[PDB]
């Protein structure tokens, strides 16, 4: 389709979200390269790649830590030399330390910032050197950069905001090649980080202009609308796929 | 087909951004029903429905001026009952006055509110009453309303302004039924309202992240998605195809 | 006294708001126009003028119904015959309609268009033309401008986000002459219009950052800082007197 | 003396904006701690503490690079002990590291993350443990954050604009305890980082509304208002004093 020929790198692909935009974009015709962390998700990320194969996209599944800015760059890098130059770059791995604001540690800072806003900048950095002209950059953001609207969420929600003003920068630095740089903001969406019947899920719909969670395929639409030929001129763009949590 | 048998109606239909807006969303399977204004139109107009015939989809231009409210009203009247409840609403037609602020005469203030403020708001009160659960609204805004970035289009930018919180309200009015209200922004699009070489295009080309103007299929492409399927969870967001006018 | 010897315009300046930011310039030194629309507030109003003079400040009221343009145009016209050029405009009188999207009336949107977006162009661009270099701009918005946050607002939301876009290019169209313009959005604030004890004040509340509502020396301040010397370089801005509603 | 009795904490105080904040908080009464990181500031870091020692505030100035988050906490416990708990909490010191963002290190990167994002949630932490009911922080931000408008900022931008998040979610942690946060975003304001006759000035001059740069005072001015009784409804905002860089 209107990805086909085309190379698509997607952090935290094994699941959720991630993996809701890696079927999306290989069924676009996209060949894919997706990172997972969890040795738990070791089987699920394979069996994600024999999926893929057997539609005939070819697909390759790295470990790397997005705490760790090495293990990002090498998983690029590795991407690159096995399918080539990557396409269409997704920074969907994320993580979510929620909490009274007295008991943040450091730990969860520096991991937060590490996961969230570190690892997307070396994912870039990494890829944007051999970007084909008119390439995609896309961050999974959250409406929490836009909006806190409760206690709890300062740290996770600094993380977030952090990639409004790189993706503003970024479409700066790049659109001289045709490059564009989006950030997506999902609303609540069931998944294992938000279940749609966790004991806070009633309340969080409650403030919703649409009165139900979302789906992990409404952000993949979203990401493969800004990856395909209509996306062609978004660019600095926050996009809320967020049921009307802003509104 | 992501819109079969679904109705959409469409200020402005005849020519410019509205016209790619026509051809997209048939293309994309909806019978159309779309306004103009000037009898010199009509030829263009009538044109486009028989287009629009030949491929196999219904399609009505009706000549309403933006500038009264019973045209409006009226005419999406008439598209209810010849094509049926519209599924997707699109308020495109607009006009641009500018100058300097002491200029301004309370004929452009006037003309400029009635056509960009309120014609949209009576399409949609006309629409509303029945419109199917899970319907699409979308008011086509500026990049200007968001930033003004020059002087002479203080005017211009209010009423579009104006589309941003009535699109907010709408989407809490009407999430319950599940139906959206979205504002897209144009960044410069090469119609005959802004060609893109005017003697003043390079200058605003060069406050850019991409280095041209857009085209009227770039509008298009965003208000088809958000017409589908994978527009179900976007509600109350302003969404810009602005080329990084904003970034 | 940082207003010492500046003219003020207010609309609206004999209660509520209004009559608090009268008070404010006038103790920062302003001789003071104001204007009020009810024949009923005749006597609040002659008594607030006869409150400034017993301090030695010029003061004058101007009963002027917003819904006229002409009688704001007159206004300002005879504010600046009677005290010279206004250098401090603030556009404060306005309408709250709020009710289901089906119950609007043209009469609704005509009387909230001409009142929250016409009267305050109209009294701008009277004022404008003889402003003093360094001059202000002041609209009074509303966080519902930027967030309407349930349904109901639909129509009041689109009138106060027209100021953003008016405001902005305000700060272009007149920047070289130094004169500044913002928008200062009020959250809930306890005055006749809004009561802090309405049987729905307490879910408002509840939705706060700040758990209560505001008073009308908040929005008073926010406007003197605007008005003086501190101002000077502020313009253009939205600036939120909200008690963290929009947070 | 609005601030009389209160304690303010300034990060980078002795020179620029953070020299002008101290000087405006202590003229407004406050008892002021600052911190410093040059050896070469030691001299004007201790004449600073004579001039507002000479006007009768008490002072201390504390050397402590915000790249260490445990100097950044010891500075804020040492100014506790010794001039009680901070009433008024100012996270100004920053660094601005511009360039192509293929040659970004993994020293800018750390280097600018901990001073612009990390120091400022230390600093936090440590004071809002005992900060007084009714207390004010006041993050620097940058209208960079909000507006890249051209390539080049990008990483200094994903740090300016993690302060917006950070301060919304500060201010529904703190909002109960009558506690503000704010984030100011300076346009460019004439100090030695951003010198009003730089070559790269003239250019910067013709994008904004007002048509030359901003002073220190008009950053210290905002400051001082958010921290006095005028603020006291100011919360999770972003106040601009960019010269309408923004309009
Ligand atoms: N779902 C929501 O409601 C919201 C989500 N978001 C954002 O969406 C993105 C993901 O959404 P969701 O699918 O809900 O998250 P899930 O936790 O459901 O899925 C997480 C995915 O991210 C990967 N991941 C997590 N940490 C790391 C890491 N350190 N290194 C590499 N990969 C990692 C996981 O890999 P493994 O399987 O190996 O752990 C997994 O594939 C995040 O950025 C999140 O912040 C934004 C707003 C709200
Ligand atoms: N193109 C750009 O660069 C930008 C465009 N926009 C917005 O995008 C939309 C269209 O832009 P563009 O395509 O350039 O506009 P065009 O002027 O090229 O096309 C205008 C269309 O609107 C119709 N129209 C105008 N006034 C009325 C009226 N009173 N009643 C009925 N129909 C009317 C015309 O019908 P007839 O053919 O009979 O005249 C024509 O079909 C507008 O809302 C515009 O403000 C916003 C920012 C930038
Ligand atoms: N109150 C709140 O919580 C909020 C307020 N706002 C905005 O703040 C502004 C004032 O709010 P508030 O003071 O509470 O409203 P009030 O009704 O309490 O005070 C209204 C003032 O405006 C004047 N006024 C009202 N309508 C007109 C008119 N048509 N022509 C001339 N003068 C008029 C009245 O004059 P008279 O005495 O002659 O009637 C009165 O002095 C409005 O623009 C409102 O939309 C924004 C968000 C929330
Ligand atoms: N000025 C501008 O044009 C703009 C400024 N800003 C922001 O405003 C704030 C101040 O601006 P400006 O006054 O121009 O900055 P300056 O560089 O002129 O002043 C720097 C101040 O920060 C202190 N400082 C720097 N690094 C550290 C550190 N690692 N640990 C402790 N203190 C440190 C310096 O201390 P020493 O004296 O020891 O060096 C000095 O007091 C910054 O956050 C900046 O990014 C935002 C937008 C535009």
């Amino acid at each position: 389709q209107n990805l086909n020929g085309k190379v698509a790198f997607v952090t935290g692909g094994s699941r959720g979200i991630g993996a809701a935009i890696v079927r999306r974009l290989a069924a676009d015709g996209a060949d894919i390269a997706f990172t997972y962390v969890s040795a738990s998700s070791k089987n699920v990320a394979t069996a994600l790649v024999q999926e893929l194969e057997a539609k005939g996209r070819r697909a390759r599944a790295i470990q790397a830590d997005s705490a760790d800015p090495a293990q990002v760059r090498q998983a690029v890098e590795q991407a690159i030399v096995q399918l080539g130059p990557v396409d269409v770059l997704v920074n969907n791995a994320g993580i979510f330390l929620a909490g009274p604001l007295g008991e943040v540690t450091l730990d969860d800072y520096e991991r937060t910032m590490n996961i969230n806003v570190r690892a997307p900048f070396v994912a870039i950095q990494a890829a944007q050197a051999s970007m084909p002209d008119g390439g995609r950059i896309i961050n999974i953001g959250s409406c929490l950069a836009e909006r806190a609207g409760r206690a709890g969420v300062t740290l996770y929600a600094a993380s977030k905001s952090a990639l409004l003003g790189m993706t503003r920068g970024l479409a700066r630095d790049l659109g001289a090649r045709g490059i564009t740089a989006n950030v997506v903001h999902p609303g609540p969406i069931d998944t294992d980080m938000n279940p749609a019947d966790g004991e806070r899920s009633g309340e969080l719909v409650a403030v919703l202009s649409l009165p139900h969670y979302g789906e992990v395929r409404d952000i993949a639409g979203m990401v493969a609308f800004l990856a395909g030929p209509d996306g062609r001129y978004v660019t600095g763009a926050s996009l809320a796929v967020d049921g009307g949590f802003a509104a």
